[PDB]
């Protein structure tokens, strides 16, 4: 599978002990693609609450994210985290499963040097052998010279450094992670984005992408500018439990986040109300 | 009325000798260089790109003197008065409205923790002592309370946040926003600015003419085609210390460029290779 | 109930190259800190310890090694805190059940937590495991964290000595543990009830010296051991600090092993250096 | 020659409502620092005499007042920074004619200026007035600074006491001056040789003694005056630092004026508070 398109950060619904609600998780993944006519799912990524889970949850989520939908939908399985072994073990297990290409968050907390984080990346590849996605212009060489490192989900909003990695890269793939940017990621040449506002908003977000790319700019702009009413919104209650509270009004159980995330406050009732009636969510 | 002054300005350089004076020949042949050459709709005079923070109160109004007189009428003239010295922005700012300049800008006072009222009223001080148009440089109900302001009448924005801007030309539809970063006109063009000010628009403004036009009709593969020129553009000339290398290729133009003030130090003649280089690439 | 004043150190864990706990050297280190350096107790699985590149497993094995490798009147503080906050409860638990004096649990972070959930996050470790916290945000949330008679202090590495005196100031009957080598003087004369530290593995009796002399008000002794220590802790920072740390420990004859990939081993470029400074200071 | 050793008040100006210096009020403010705080000098033309909000005659006013002002024993040191380096000679000249003892000059802000451009500023304000210099950047460029002879030493505003103990023991015989009141004691153990402060103006008096009491090894009284001091330093920070000061000083009986738009006057939203800490502190 070519990577190009743009990508659901996959929402997880949990009970009041933390575990993992697999039916609503399924109906999540199935509202990205069916609902919201996504290309892909971007499966145990932040916005998964990925790093508050233990490993047999990630590998619990993996699973019934992948037997959710057909095989024609892209799948990309984030198996960073500080724990190198767990990070093989998971790349491991999501490449038997069937997943397209893996990511990794950058090493974090500790004050981890570009060796350490190069190397990071290369032991995965080396033990997975499935294509790698990461998250300065010389390291980025480094690190895109090796052919297995297909591309990068860049987070940073900082254009400038977009157009330098656009241009020097122009075969490999790049995908932003800024819904409330996608515009501007879009007529800087990126092949696609990956977002958790995609969950409830992923048709604005494919107009946006498609009319940029056709010179429909204005277009794409207005587009911009309801979505970042709700991007807004949205983040001014609570990203996480808000999105699947969104979710929830559609029939879906999107259950709870996992402490110490708490739930959605009832005071905002009334402003959610009137965001999904303005904007048919 | 508040977009009378939108399109592409010029962020003015300004010449010196070795004593840190003011070059008035060089001067005048960089305003004409931006008009002229450049093809740019107007001057943004007396702004950080101007080594403006370096220069004494009389030095000031020499370069507001000698760039107004050196463009035609119909040329967009923005004066650039703050200071954090407000007598002296005030002083500024009403000689440079008796000159004809069509608006005032200042930047943010700067160096202390200003409050966010101290702030305010900074800018509605000028306004009142000067009585001409004001462009200032903070949350959206800040925002809010500066706009209703009717002599405040834009914003030269130079924060590298796409998610905020987006969100001004939304709430403030009918305000100018000019940007100032030239590294990201093509993304602040599909934004919704009614223009910008540059300091290499002093060497690369046909280009950026051509990104805001090409942008705005939709050919946006071409001109992020010439923002991939412009940014190798912009990286060189950063990496090589910024006003003395845009004037050092004003110099290879025939303009009397002279010297950035100290404490900016003169071109590294280390540099020079890579420059011609880049001078030769781009036809600089 | 111990009194849980005094100085700590972080201990450091020894790996195999796959990243397994080597439990023979383990337990050297620890008794390292306690009968060659003198200490009073141990911080475990702290950042010092790469807790957060283990897995629970493995938190636990290092919990009860240090554990067993300690006398009865060695104070011992458990570091629980993890992302995982039914990780961190498991672990609380099993601490306790171990003995362990008092947990602490690192700020929720990676992600934008709001006070509230910060707040809730140590409350509901607390509810469950039953055992005393201390903590790793403005006064006025300080005051609510200490509010609870079960958080009973604080580890402070945060290099503000504004915000230290303070708090010092505001709750004088709240524990203060600061975790900053580096300044320990300037922590010690803030008022401090003692110190956890990396280094302290190494350079332990120094630290009791400037703690000590500090308290006293002697304070240009213990301004000079600190700037003694500060050649060391700069070189050792400069080299890769976890592995430095175990390489100066392998050179008394401790198993120190290898740190936990991604971090790398220590840089043999370094070693003359680090055989300098060891002459030195006689590590 | 005069060492620069001790105390300074960080010297604060009153303005009438067209921003213009009030000579009178200055020369009490002046004054009060000398004779009322007991302090060893005055900082003049600083950053809390709104210096950067003054043209070049206003700073040459407030130089030739500020001395006018104290007797022969006082020690003065005249800050002539200015991003217009014509102006920071021109001004580093007067101060060296009325003699001043030692000129400082902020680090060029604003612009993002390279290490050698800084360095060249500070060398040629010493090369045009041939006055000592106090510069206010990592060890390896204090060392290229400190080489020269000119350069005596620095005023050390960072909040960092690991670089600040680095300076003070690779630069064993320069002055260094520490600029935060709320860390004094932390400063003095650092073995700073003085301080220079604008909250001295109001409480030269405590911060003397937790200077001196500090330096005899009384660290715990020393401590107890900075929680004092910083209750202080806290609650004027709380209702604009300068203003505020200015307003303790006119509650003595001095013409303390207003400060220079665009800082606004004090609030008196803020009296009853401000009226409370003068009270209980006796300002
Ligand atoms: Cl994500
Ligand atoms: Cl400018
Ligand atoms: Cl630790
Ligand atoms: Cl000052």
């Amino acid at each position: 599978k070519d990577l190009k398109g743009l990508y659901a950060a996959l929402l997880v619904p949990f009970d009041e002990n933390g575990q993992v609600n697999e039916q609503g998780l399924k109906q999540i993944a199935q509202n990205a693609i069916e609902t919201e006519e996504l290309d892909g799912l971007y499966v145990n990524g932040s916005s998964g609450e990925n790093f508050l889970l233990n490993t047999e949850q990630k590998k619990q989520v993996f699973k019934v994210a992948k037997e959710a939908v057909g095989d024609k939908v892209k799948l990309i399985a984030q198996v960073g985290s500080l724990d190198l072994n767990e990070a093989i073990e998971l790349g491991k297990y999501a490449t038997e499963l069937g997943y397209d290409a893996l990511s990794a968050v950058t090493p974090f907390y500790y004050p981890f040097t570009f060796e350490e984080i190069r190397d990071y990346y290369f032991d995965i590849i080396e033990a997975t052998q499935n294509n790698m996605i990461i998250y300065s212009i010389e390291q980025f060489s480094e690190l895109f010279n090796h052919e297995k490192i297909v591309g990068v989900k860049y987070t940073a909003p900082n254009f400038f450094l977009l157009e330098r990695i656009r241009k020097a890269f122009p075969d490999k793939l790049i995908l932003s992670g800024f819904d409330e940017m996608l515009v501007q990621a879009t007529i800087s040449g990126v092949d696609g984005a990956i977002g958790s506002t995609y969950n409830v908003n992923g048709r604005r977000a494919r107009k946006i992408f498609d009319l940029a790319r056709q010179g429909q700019i204005q277009e794409a702009y207005q587009l911009q500018h309801d979505s970042n009413d709700i991007i807004e919104t949205v983040l001014s209650m609570g990203i996480y439990p808000t999105l699947k509270e969104i979710l929830r009004h559609r029939g879906i159980d999107a259950g709870l986040p996992k402490r110490p995330f708490k739930p959605f406050n009832e005071a905002h009732r009334q402003t959610l109300d009137q965001l999904i009636a303005k904007y048919d969510l």
